[PDB]
């Protein structure tokens, strides 16, 4: 509530004032998703394909002790540049950022809290967190699934790589009751990859039905977000045999180096990124840009109901 | 909530402003949790049973994209006939057969949900859902149990069968915070059988009893569902060896075969009672019947007090 | 507004809460199947000076003939140390029970910040958490108290949690549950016991006075949920990492040999490696509970202030 602890910015408010569809998005896929510069170009071209789809975009992070919706370009560029240096923030970290004055990178559980906070129903990212090869043995078991039990917006992603184990996930999510939306997909999309071995809870081929669906789940009561998995285009799709050769190395190293917790997942991606040339890289680009367009429709179709 | 989406029948409504005590029933149990015309049938006795009892019985489903509380007989035919064909609706499904305008079954987690929404606390079934054989390496875990972690609803069951890892499942509920009760047993009933290796977390005596933990519970502020495992009738129980036999083989036969996911529970009760020639399902009906009987004294003394 | 009959706060809490004085609860469970008698009731005594020394108000709680009592007498505690076993064990899943059955119970840190809540209490010295157990990949047998931990306001001031558990498992854990696990003054998780475990919490703070902003800022941006303090015993009383460590893993071979579970676990294993270490142990324990209380005491202090 306090303008000390949360700011949105005038464009934002502005749109929500005015019942305008507004898209939230994340700023530790900046920070530790990414390697500067292409960390911040992609979130500045995020938000233009955003404003171009006809909606308005809100990159969420944490500046200087406050939590920001909507962000400056020197901002992102702030995040970008600094990468590891800033903050990773996920639920448990984030009374500790703001209250000590710092800069921090929300993941999807942060950035679902402030965009719920902000009464923003519609986040579009890269690819959420998840259950972790080896969970049933580790429990590394990314608090963004809590947050999807829990809290009421729509994350658009790709699926999320193989470096998790997606028919857990999957599992993970039932239990919790969050719907798990193929669109224009029966199989789970596997980030890098279109299909996967496991499928979504239920396909929908339309943004309008998403949006709906939204409407009566929260009307009901039912609180918690909904996952939407949007396959990546076919054009920017990884080699199978590459992509899961580089992601099962970069799996066995991050093991044998005892990378364990919060860095995993930034040591994974920038492994495979590494191991593949960069060409991993720009396919975690353009489906950021899909989730986006999809995003757009949806917060659209959303605003209208 | 409107109109368009929930809908409470004139006689449930009835009970509910005149204080009589009310016994949700769930509708998966009828579509995929039983065969036609079996399944049909027993959901209008247990009906029936509760009407005797003294208690008004709500059936719950969703038809036609509404979420209904008290069904019609040719509703429940309906559920029946079609059976299958009739979408499996847990809390991850309910928003979307709401949205299209369809049918769906409600397992217990969407009855708990609708039960609540309609301020009924009791709720007779079969069984629960919850930890799958196995589930320590493939994560299957019923949202039953997170429901009944956090929705104020009181579920009378047999417990749940073999089929599932009672074991697992006691830890769960104990980790959730839900109150698992054996009705006048210790030992948790294995749904076809009155006993099992494992433990509920208190043994209670009476509906009476039952009733009052219910309202300290609430009115506590601990919000979450309570467990009532009721033992089936000595006369209907299953001799160990031939039913646990049965769940074996349906379970191995089901990893075999990769059945996974809502489909699981389905494909296991269909295949014990085909391996039992029918007893596991006359059992089943019968334990259902004896679960609305002790849901309907719950209620009535849980409306006593309230 | 929780009827009296249910929830009691002594004249002393009350006042202390209503002058705006600073409130350290404490737990029971610890009293009665924690410690042996009489070093049990000593020790609760005790720790409530050291609070009253500290310039704090002591809460003390536990189930009294039905009744939630926040603040207890020096006969109550008494009471509760005398019974020991006789007492029932309290978690969540117990709560409604015992208060409806008028009974006493000595509560977990679960029910403890369950009641603690309840009469608006935020911060709770102990000296160890329940957590994940060894082998809960396999077992499932995790604490209730990650879970109100998940999700009932209240700082929790412990000495991490001995090695009877997986200490690994539980950081995980409470990152999937965005529970804040903070180390006072060390990036290490003290092992209760032992000053320093091969893990890391997830964030050191220095002083009471950042944990409190931590706790204001947390819960006015909606967070709901607790934050553990892990405090370090002081070095004077920390156990010989080998006899300790070969102590607490015989008593678990013993434990799982003997096919102790569930709520019994703790309890049985706590009372071995005393038992195994002539006593040390415990001494060690109750050092750690003083230690906790200082702490505990300041943050409550801070915490008013802000
Ligand atoms: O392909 C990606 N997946 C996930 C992330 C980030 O990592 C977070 C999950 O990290 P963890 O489970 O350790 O909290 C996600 O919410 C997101 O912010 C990312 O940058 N790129
Ligand atoms: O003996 C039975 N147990 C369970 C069911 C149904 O199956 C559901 C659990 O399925 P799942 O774990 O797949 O959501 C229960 O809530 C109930 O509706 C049933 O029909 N018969
Ligand atoms: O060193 C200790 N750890 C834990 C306990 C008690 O055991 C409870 C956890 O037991 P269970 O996980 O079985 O609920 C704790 O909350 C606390 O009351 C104790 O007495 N001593
Ligand atoms: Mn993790
Ligand atoms: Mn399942
Ligand atoms: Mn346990």
């Amino acid at each position: 509530i306090s303008p000390e602890l949360l700011q949105i910015s005038p464009e934002v408010q502005d749109a929500l004032k005015n019942k305008k569809p507004v898209v939230a998005l994340e700023s530790t896929i900046i920070s530790h998703g990414m390697p500067f510069p292409q960390n911040a170009q992609t979130a500045i071209e995020v938000e233009e394909t955003i404003r171009k789809q006809g909606a308005v975009p809100a990159t969420i992070a944490i500046i200087g002790g406050v939590m920001k919706v909507g962000l400056s370009k020197e901002e992102i560029e702030l995040l970008g540049r600094e990468g590891h240096n800033v903050t990773k923030v996920s639920r448990r970290d984030l009374p500790f950022v703001v209250a000590a004055g710092k800069n921090g990178a929300t993941t999807v559980a942060s950035t679902m809290i402030i965009a719920a906070l902000a009464g923003i129903k519609v986040f579009a990212t890269g690819g959420i967190g998840g259950v972790h090869r080896g969970a049933e043995h580790t429990f590394d078991i990314s608090a963004d699934l809590q947050e999807l039990a829990n809290t009421n917006v729509t994350v658009v992603c790709a699926g999320a790589a193989s470096i998790l184990d997606l028919g857990l996930t999957t599992e993970y999510l039932e239990t919790f009751g969050v719907p798990l939306i193929g669109y224009q997909t029966k199989a789970l999309p596997a980030f890098f990859c279109r299909t996967s071995p496991f499928d979504v809870s239920i396909r929908l081929d339309s943004a309008s039905e998403i949006a709906r669906a939204m409407v009566v789940k929260w009307q009901s009561g039912l609180n918690g977000g909904l996952v939407v998995a949007n396959p990546i285009p076919e054009q920017f799709a990884m080699p199978e045999h590459t992509i899961n050769a580089a992601i099962d190395q970069a799996v066995a190293e991050a093991e044998a180096q005892g990378v364990i917790g919060k860095e995993s997942t930034p040591f994974l991606l920038a492994r495979v990124a590494e191991l593949t040339g960069g060409d991993s890289l720009k396919s975690n680009i353009q489906l950021v840009f899909n989730n986006a367009i999809l995003a757009s429709e949806i917060a659209k179709e959303y605003q209208r109901l």
